[PDB]
C-alpha cells in the first residue's frame, strides 16, 4: 500500500514476529523497561514511562508481573507511596543479559538489509517526524 | 535512544495517541480493514489478513465487532463455511468515508514535517528491510 504508517505497521509486525518466535518469554516492551531499569538503576517509575515509550497503566501492569517473577525490585519514596524507585534484581540482570544478543540479532535481520548511511537517514526521518 | 526499531516504536505511539483522540471509535487495524474491504468488495476473509495487516485471530474478534455494530456483513462458501467473504454495509461505507479524512490528517500531522523526497526514501527504506 502507499500509506506509509500502513507499510510501517507491516514492517512492525514483521518484527515482532520475530522478536516472540527468539524471545517468547520477553516482549520488546518489556526488554525495553529492563534496559532502561539497567542504564540508571533505582529510576523513578515515572520517569521509567518516557524511557522505556510505555504508559502509567501499561508500566505498572509490567513492573508487576516482573516483580511476581522475581526479576525486578522496587522502593518507596517515603513522603509519597506513589512514587517508586526500580532496580533489577540479580535474576533480572540474568534474563536481560540473556537477551540482549538476541534482541541485537533480531534488530540486525531487518537494520542488516540497510547500509550505515541508509540506517543514519531512516533514524534521522524518524526523529524529524517525532514531536 | 540508538535503537532504531526503539525510536520506531515511540514514533508508532505518538500516532497511535493522535489517532485515538481523533478517531475514538475506530484504531488504526480497524480503519485498514475496512479501507481493505472498500477496495475489494467480497474479499476473501483469509486474503484480509494480509490486506490489512493482521492475524487470522485478532481479524475474527475484529470481523465479529464490526459485524454486531451493523458495519460489516459476510458471505460463506458453500462447500467450506470456514471460508467467508467480507463486505461493508450502508453504515460501514458512512463510517469509513467519514474517518478517511480523519486519519489523512494524522498521517500528515508526521509524514507532512518530511520532504517529498525525504517521504519516498523513508517508505522505500521501509520496503527494503522488510522480508
Ligand atoms: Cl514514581
Ligand atoms: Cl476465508
Amino acid at each position: 500500500r502507499n500509506k506509509a504508517f500502513h507499510q510501517l505497521r507491516q514492517l512492525f509486525q514483521q518484527h515482532t514476529a520475530r522478536w516472540q518466535h527468539e524471545l517468547p518469554d520477553l516482549t520488546k516492551p518489556q526488554y525495553a523497561v529492563m534496559r532502561a531499569i539497567a542504564d540508571k538503576p533505582g529510576i523513578e517509575q515515572v520517569a521509567l514511562i518516557e524511557a522505556a515509550v510505555s504508559t502509567k497503566a501499561t508500566l505498572a501492569e509490567m513492573l508487576a508481573r516482573m516483580e511476581n517473577r522475581g526479576l525486578v525490585r522496587r522502593e518507596h519514596d517515603a513522603a509519597d507511596k506513589r512514587r517508586r524507585f526500580v532496580w533489577l534484581t540479580a535474576e533480572g540482570e540474568k534474563v536481560l543479559a540473556a537477551a540482549i544478543p538476541i534482541g541485537d540479532s533480531v534488530d540486525e535481520e531487518f537494520l542488516g538489509r540497510l547500509s550505515a548511511e541508509e540506517q543514519e537517514l531512516f533514524m534521522q526521518l524518524v526523529r524529524k517526524m517525532m514531536n
